[PDB]
């Protein structure tokens, strides 16, 4: 029972649940002071953390407010002038620079703060959107999308937007390095939500797959590509579903090319 | 007993003693997978901090590179266009964004440096240097630095190098800022090391006090409290009865 419970609160802390256990502080006898030292420790580590990642929010914010000035100084050269050659560098750069500030952003919204404002939703009104979104990407590509199973009424608790971008960014990644076809799959037990979504593309290496979720990721064969954002979507879907107390993972696809695994858990 | 082992490691890795791994693995079969579990959360958070610090060390470098292709395109608009207005209003925020990224490139190559294993140190041996340091670069400028207390052997756990660079950024600011003299006073008791920095230069507005610490307003003091708040400390910024800035630091002692 006090191991059990120790263990089950080091499980947690370890997944990036930095949260109290009131549960050490009950313990029989003697596991009190171990499991009031043990939340004494989440307080401290929690309050080192925000350090490091407050920074980063100050500079998110802080370099966010020049650059949308500057995409309106450019939205108004469009207007003196015409369609330049110069401007297709320009409002390039200013988009590349803009997708960056948002994504650091995101990832300072999502495991920097406690100050989630969350709620209960239901999977398939979450999800349904950015499914059919997802489907109408792929009809354009000319590619094939296919939901092998669809998400039901399963309840989850936490920020809407965050899961909506969670699995957003896991499909449209899918939709770009596949080849023709691309599949989504839904799973619910007892404990929990598995989406599992799965390419026809280039496969990834077993390395490459155990540090796909690095903030700015060293891709080999898709740094030669150079059609995409900057690597922060992979690090954002992490923390932001490792912070609605969930896991990520990246394996092999039977299709062929790279399968990404969420899970959930249900709310009760 | 086990309880004991649990608590004095988890009273460990609370004063940020990731950089050891216990053995609470060596006792009754019950605790040994709690143990083992506890260890994996140890490099689990290590693999986790130094993943948030590589972020920092990144951004700057990742930001650059299409800030300086945007500045190429404005300055080719130059040459095949004339001055425009809008040209002027890009241009003025290319240059807001380009000192900002220049600042985080000089903040991405002081963390490359100081970057290290978190260790146990001792104050006096930590910051006599950067002290000895300071007092020479006072004699170089014409200005006085008077140590009112120096530090005395007491423990500290954490880099040695960002300790180390906090308190020479701290010195460093008075010693430009004041006018004639500067004031550095060591204090301890049982919780921890309270280090003020005084200068007479000119005061600080209780304002400008409260948003000091901002990081863009060359590193900025922001890496100073975000340095020392993550070395589990605080900092604070007062009017100094010298007529300038206080600067006040404080970090918690270290308990094996
Ligand atoms: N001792 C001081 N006396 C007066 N002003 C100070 C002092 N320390 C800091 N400041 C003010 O605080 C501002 C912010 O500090 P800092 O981050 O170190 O800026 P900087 O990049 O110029 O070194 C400085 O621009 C300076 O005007």
């Amino acid at each position: 029972k006090p191991a059990r419970k120790l263990k089950n609160a080091a499980d947690e802390v370890a997944q990036g649940n930095l949260r109290q256990h009131p549960e050490l502080e009950a313990g029989p006898q003697e596991f009190l002071a171990a499991g009031a030292s043990f939340n004494q420790m989440v307080t401290a580590l929690e309050r080192m953390m925000t350090s490091q990642q407050r920074l980063l929010s100050d500079i998110s914010h802080e370099l966010r407010t020049p650059l949308t000035r500057l995409q309106l100084g450019t939205a108004l050269l469009r207007r003196r002038s015409g369609e330049s050659k110069e401007l297709e560098r320009i409002e390039t750069e200013a988009q590349r620079l803009d997708s960056m500030i948002n994504d650091l952003l995101v990832m300072s919204r999502n495991q920097q703060k406690n100050a989630l404002v969350s709620e209960t939703i239901k999977a398939n009104q979450l999800w349904s959107e950015v499914l059919d979104n997802a489907a109408f990407e792929a009809e354009q590509m000319g590619k094939s999308l296919t939901v092998n199973f669809p998400p039901g009424p399963w309840p989850l608790y936490g920020n809407p937007n965050a899961l909506e971008s969670a699995l957003e960014n896991i499909v449209r990644n899918a939709l770009r390095y596949s080849h023709t076809k691309i599949e989504v799959g839904f799973a619910v037990d007892k404990d929990g939500i598995t989406i599992t979504v799965d390419d026809d593309g280039p496969g990834v290496s077993p390395e490459d797959r155990e540090q796909i979720f690095r903030p700015f990721y060293r891709t080999d064969e898709a740094r030669d590509r150079e059609s995409g954002g900057t690597g922060l979507g992979l690090a954002i879907v992490e923390t932001a579903i490792q912070q609605h107390r969930g896991w990520v993972k990246a394996e092999d696809s039977p299709l062929g090319g790279l399968r990404l695994v969420i899970w959930l858990p249900l709310y009760k």
